[PDB]
């Protein structure tokens, strides 16, 4: 069965250390850049409100067939497996919890994170069992607002919430403008509504950017990360073992389907670290750190690429 990778570093900054995000990330870099990803737990009293327009939040999530790569005799009428379904935040959550409790035959919060992890990777490689889930991925914060409070006058902010609108850890306040000559001659966060087994495959960011990720609420998001010094190693294992039909594809397209069991990478000598990102915790990915992961259950994440 699946062997969990070693845990990535988790930091619990003091209030003093928590004042400036870029200063903090710069200070932890000697360790975190060697693990690709790290987790940051804010002080216990730092609790931003959830500021999305919940009443109107509607979306059509993308369908994810866990074993689509292993599955590569064409099945009758491929391309039409799943009927389309639009959800509200509430109705997606009802669907997500029902899916998970039915799947495991127990209440959603009683399913061990290790079991969802072992079962996810079993399902990804299984040809006997076709599990299909849905992911409310890549929803712009412009559509219904950020999960963080923002002083743009579109939504009421209470006095005790203003510090969160102004915080450097509010993802809308991270720096995003890359320096360049073109910048002198001539981005917002994205939202992710997850359910059990919804997932993201191995990738790095455009321009080898840092990214930062905040789980507003819900069940954990499980991460795997590879340090940048091993990026070429991972890419070589992909070349060797990924489907030949996709071998010649540019990285930007190949990354849409680069699913790989972390143990395969580990057996080929690639260092992999894991973490369960819980509600109220940040994950930071360092430049050219490959990462992938899946959601343990119904949850809500916000993410943005930032520059140093
Ligand atoms: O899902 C997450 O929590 C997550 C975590 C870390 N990074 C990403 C991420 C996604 C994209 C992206 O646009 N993907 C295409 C759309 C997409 C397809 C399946 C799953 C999630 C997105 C680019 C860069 N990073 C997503
Ligand atoms: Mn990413």
């Amino acid at each position: 069965e699946f062997v969990p990778p070693p845990e990535c570093p988790v930091f619990e900054p003091s209030w003093e250390e928590f004042t400036d995000p870029l200063s903090f990330i710069g200070r932890i870099r000697p360790l975190a850049e060697k693990t690709g990803i790290c987790k940051i737990r804010p002080p216990k009293d730092w609790q931003p409100p959830f500021a999305c327009e919940v009443k109107s939040f509607r979306f059509t999530p993308r369908v994810q067939r866990l074993n689509e790569l292993e599955a590569m005799r064409p099945r009758e009428a491929f391309g039409f497996e799943q009927a389309v379904r639009e959800y509200t935040l509430q109705s997606f959550g009802e669907m997500a919890d029902n899916f998970k409790s039915d799947y495991f035959n127990m209440p959603v919060h009683m399913v061990p994170t290790e079991l969802v992890e072992k079962e996810f990777w079993r399902l990804v490689s299984s040809i006997e069992e076709d599990v299909i889930v849905e992911y409310g991925a890549d929803i712009s914060s412009k559509d219904f607002g950020s999960g963080f409070p923002v002083k743009d006058g579109r939504r009421k902010i209470l006095p005790e919430e203003e510090e969160y609108a102004l915080s450097g850890w509010n993802l809308n306040n991270m720096p995003v403008l890359e320096q360049s000559v073109l910048a002198h001659i001539n981005k917002v966060p994205w939202l992710y509504v997850g359910m059990c087994f919804s997932s993201f495959c191995w990738h790095i960011e455009d321009h080898w950017s840092y990214s930062i990720n905040y789980l507003h609420w819900g069940e954990p998001k499980t991460w795997y990360g590879v340090p940048s010094h091993a990026a070429e190693q991972l890419e070589e294992v992909m070349r060797e073992l990924a489907p030949e039909l996709f071998e010649s594809q540019p990285d930007l397209l190949h990354q849409l389907v680069t699913i790989m069991n972390p143990n395969v990478l580990m057996e080929h000598g690639v260092p992999v670290y894991r973490t369960n990102q819980c509600a109220g915790e940040f994950v930071v990915t360092f430049p050219r750190a490959y990462h992938s992961g899946f959601n343990q259950g119904y949850n809500f994440a916000e993410a943005v690429n930032f520059c140093t």
